[PDB]
């Protein structure tokens, strides 16, 4: 059973400059919450954008896909697809791909789950920028309230799951 999680502006952006282009800090620790005890898969460059005192994430099997063979992630495990990362030697109960839009768009046709943050911020994308996968008609799902974040963003939450 694999679940995807993601936040992203309604315009769909997820990354930019190498980071999340917004501060949400309710939705990190609902990402925190959710993912706590569980396997964590991600690709090679959002491992690389992981800020020192949470790479690796605490308290999560990390995982990490990249085509480098030879490459060590101290605290991971490094596997070669995305294929490998969910056919681990020791199975967990939960699997979360965490990103980023590589990695989501090999992981969405492997997925039963997807748990979306909406963040309303005007964020015109930009040739970089790092995107949202998109739920066709095969997803439907169920969305909390607007809320507002301390930080005055508006946002929201979304869980969607395989028809
Ligand atoms: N808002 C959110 O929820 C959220 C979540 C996660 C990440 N992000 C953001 O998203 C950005 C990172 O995303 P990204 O799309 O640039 O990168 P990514 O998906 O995290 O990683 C891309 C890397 O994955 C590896 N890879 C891709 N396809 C593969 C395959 N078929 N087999 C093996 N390895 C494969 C490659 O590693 P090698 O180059 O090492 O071969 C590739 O460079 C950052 O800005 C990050 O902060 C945001
Ligand atoms: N895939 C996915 N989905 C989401 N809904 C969310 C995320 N990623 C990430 N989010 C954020 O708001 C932002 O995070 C961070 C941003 C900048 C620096 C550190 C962090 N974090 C510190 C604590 C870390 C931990 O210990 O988990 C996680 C990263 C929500």
């Amino acid at each position: 059973s694999v679940g995807l999680i993601w936040a992203q502006s309604t315009s769909g952006v997820i990354g930019r400059d190498g980071g999340i282009p917004w501060r949400l800090p309710e939705d990190l620790a609902h990402f925190k919450r959710l993912t706590m005890g569980h396997t964590v898969v991600m690709g090679r460059r959002t491992w690389d954008s992981l800020p020192a005192a949470h790479r690796p994430l605490p308290g999560r099997r990390n995982v990490v896909v990249t085509r480098q063979t030879g490459l060590v992630a101290h605290g991971a495990q490094v596997v070669g697809s995305l294929e490998q990362a969910l056919c681990p030697a020791e199975p967990d109960a939960a699997t979360w791909v965490i990103g980023g839009a590589q990695i989501y768009a090999l992981a969405l046709p492997l997925a039963n789950r997807c748990e979306v943050t909406e963040v309303d911020v005007d964020l015109p994308p930009e040739d970089e920028d790092a995107l949202a996968p998109v739920l066709d008609q095969t997803w439907a799902g169920t969305s909390g309230e607007w809320l507002v974040s301390r930080s005055g963003l508006r946002y929201r939450m979304h869980s969607y799951r395989r028809l």
